[PDB]
């Protein structure tokens, strides 16, 4: 676990960052593949959250990995690695044309097939209705085709690096996907399945009848992206070009940019409702121009094709959290040249959604200053009728936990950091002044809560609990006086608290440069944190950072029922059998050969809680580019023992 920073006084936060830089990047530590490179979710492989195994990789990772480069590039000179980033990126975790087969047979006035979502994963396999609902059409597809082919340049969300889930040839990474069934379906409770499903494995049908009923079932590929990788990928790349033509090297990075322009405009399809529905409809109406459009960040843009025959479907997402929005990605692709869509249309998409971005998050805004969860234009999931009483924005209906409820989507203090460091970005590179207010109140309450101790330890949000209402949006922020916040643990989050503090050193830069005077207390309460996770979380085999956590939760290791349909029967990759009954463990039987298995399944019988040590990539990274944005705008500061 963790020991002291010996790190003498007077380091500069370079020189911490480089230091940092150099353990992520050492092929002894195993941050990344060592076949193809590509970043791990962590070290260790015994891991439950988001993803279900620590050597899958994600899209986020990769976000991440493109950010930690950039930051390299502008503090050393040395771009190549911005390159290399990016090349990974699209050689492995971007489906190319051979993956995406006959996306040219897609057809944009039946973007899909509509099916409910449902309130329990139970009430699945959801039917497909061709049958009695229209669906609205698709204005985005023409100009992108028209501009780049007839494919999507999108990150999937999900990959088996090395193939640990079997679902592949060989050792090679593989296209995987877990969550499928409603609000109610955890991490714990889902059938982790290939994208590209050639009945293989599973059922007769493969996986797909688990999931979602057809008339009949055929082969097929299908994946999905998260946005909020996406954007922070092509904020890194702004970052990355800025920093590269105040070199006079921007030539080592243009590439890149072009490809991180492409990817912009094509997150535009992450604007629109799942189904194409009319915004504000509370109906199955379906839309015919930009009306679906709620320009916002979505969950998820998710699309496929069969395998055989040749024939192509897209979805949206009709559910928005402001923990996924990047207001200053948006304004990356509207102003900036560079970044310029090649659609004839994107420019003006974009430029319409980053100010709708920048509405959401003051929307959203508590009485005391964190950022509530988001909304939604399919209530229920089935587009039913709103419940009175239901504060609106822009006709969505107000959702304290987007998504997911167990837990709740916005319980992780996490999104307030990640989200709100973009919108400082935002204010820091254009001045805009209907912005001072809600980063200011933002600021205030965060830093209420920061918990800083005389014996050099930090404390942060680590839960977070809702009640109440904004009120409905009229283009202008009431101070929502009955939406409340409410802190309901703290703990120490590596990642979370690099992300906080490069919001705060951000934000300070931004006063700098746009207000009276400078933001001291801003500044140096980034300071203490980057000072704080450093030196109260290093990690003496030289690896970096690196966490100590108690996870109540691993006894769902072995008391989680998946849900199998009655009837249903299946086998994965290497025998264990998918059938009525199981818990999380006996489809992924493999993990009693895990270094961590006996030391969790110990802890499962005495009835404790296991104690974890974690090396997650992104909490690396966010550590490290705190330091570096210390670095950048507060060159004079070098770090001290707390
Ligand atoms: O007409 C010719 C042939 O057509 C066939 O019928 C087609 C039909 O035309 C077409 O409409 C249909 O497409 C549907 C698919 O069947 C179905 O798979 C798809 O389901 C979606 C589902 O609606 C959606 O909610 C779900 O989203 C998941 C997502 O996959 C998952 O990745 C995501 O995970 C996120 C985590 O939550 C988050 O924490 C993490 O950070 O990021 C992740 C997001 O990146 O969670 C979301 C939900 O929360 O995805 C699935 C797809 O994966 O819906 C389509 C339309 O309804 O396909 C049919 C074929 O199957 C006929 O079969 C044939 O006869 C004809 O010849």
């Amino acid at each position: 676990g963790p020991t002291k920073a010996p790190t003498k006084d007077g380091t500069s936060y370079k020189d911490l960052f480089l230091e940092l830089y150099g353990k992520i990047k050492d092929p002894k530590n195993g941050y990344f593949s060592p076949d193809e490179g590509i970043p791990y979710h962590s070290i260790e492989t015994l891991i439950v959250e988001a993803p279900d195994y620590g050597h899958v990789t994600t899209s986020e990772a990769f976000s991440y990995y493109v950010w930690l480069e950039a930051m390299y590039g502008n503090l050393t000179g040395n771009w190549s690695g911005v390159e290399t980033a990016w090349k990974v990126m699209e050689d492995w975790i971007i489906p190319d044309s051979t993956e995406q087969p006959g996306m040219s047979s897609y057809n944009p006035n039946s973007p899909a097939t509509y099916a409910d979502e449902y309130e329990d994963p139970s009430y699945y396999p959801s039917e497909l209705k061709f049958d009695t609902v229209r669906v609205g059409s698709d204005p985005v597809h023409n100009d992108l085709v028209s501009a780049y082919g007839p494919n999507m340049y999108l990150m999937h969300w999900l990959m088996d690096v090395d193939n640990w889930y079997g679902f592949g040839t060989g050792t090679r990474a593989t296209f995987i996907n877990t969550f499928q069934r409603g609000e109610q379906e955890s991490t714990w409770e889902t059938i982790p399945h290939p994208s590209i499903e050639e009945f293989k494995y599973g059922g007769p049908n493969g996986f797909l009848d688990l999931f979602t009923k057809d008339r009949s079932y055929a082969k097929q590929w299908r994946y999905t992206n998260a946005p909020d990788a996406e954007g922070r990928a092509i904020q890194a790349v702004y970052w990355a070009n800025k920093w590269a033509k105040e070199q006079g090297k921007g030539s080592a990075v243009a590439s890149v940019v072009s490809k991180a322009a492409k990817m912009g405009d094509f997150l535009r399809n992450d604007m629109f409702d799942k189904y194409f529905m009319k915004i504000g409809a509370q109906d199955k109406t379906p839309a015919t121009g930009y009306d679906s459009a709620h320009y916002l960040m979505a969950w998820y843009t998710a699309w496929g094709g069969g395998i055989g025959a040749s024939w192509a479907w897209k979805i949206g997402c009709s559910h928005a959290h402001f923990g996924y929005q990047n207001p200053f990605q948006g304004w990356v692709s509207a102003t900036q040249s560079d970044f310029a869509p090649k659609s004839s249309n994107g420019k003006r998409d974009w430029t319409t959604s980053y100010k709708r971005q920048l509405e959401f998050y003051q929307w959203l805004q508590s009485a005391e200053g964190g950022i509530a969860g988001g909304a939604t234009n399919s209530w229920n999931g089935r587009y039913e009728k709103y419940p009175a009483g239901t504060s609106t924005f822009y006709g969505m209906a107000y959702v304290p936990h987007p998504v997911y409820a167990d837990p709740g989507s916005n319980q992780w203090f996490g999104f307030q950091a990640w989200s709100m460091q973009r919108v400082m970005e935002y204010y820091l590179e254009t001045g805009d002044s209907s912005v001072k207010n809600l980063i200011k109140k933002w600021v205030d309450w965060v830093m209420s809560e920061i918990k800083l101790y005389d014996d050099g330890t930090f404390a942060i949000p680590s839960d977070l609990e809702w009640s109440g209402q904004p009120d409905t949006w009229t283009g202008t922020y009431t101070g929502n006086p009955n939406l409340h916040v409410r802190v309901t643990s703290y703990g120490t989050d590596l990642g979370v608290a690099g992300s906080l503090a490069n919001a705060l050193a951000t934000y300070a830069a931004a006063t700098e440069r746009w207000e009276g005077k400078l933001d001291t207390k801003a500044r140096d309460m980034a300071a203490e944190l980057v000072n704080r996770a450093w030196y109260n979380f290093y990690c003496s085999e030289g690896k970096g950072v690196v966490t100590e956590e108690a996870r109540a939760d691993y006894k769902r290791f072995f008391e989680q029922e998946v849900y199998v349909p009655a009837g249903w029967s299946g086998t994965m990759p290497n025998g264990d059998k998918i059938q009525p009954g199981i818990k999380f463990i006996d489809i992924r039987t493999k993990y009693r050969q895990d270094p961590y298995y006996d030391i969790v399944y110990q802890a499962y019988l005495r009835g404790e809680a296991p104690v974890l040590n974690y090396h997650r990539f992104w909490h690396e990274v966010d550590l490290a580019v705190a330091m570096g944005v210390l670095a950048t705008y507060f060159p004079d500061m070098t770090y001290k023992v707390p």
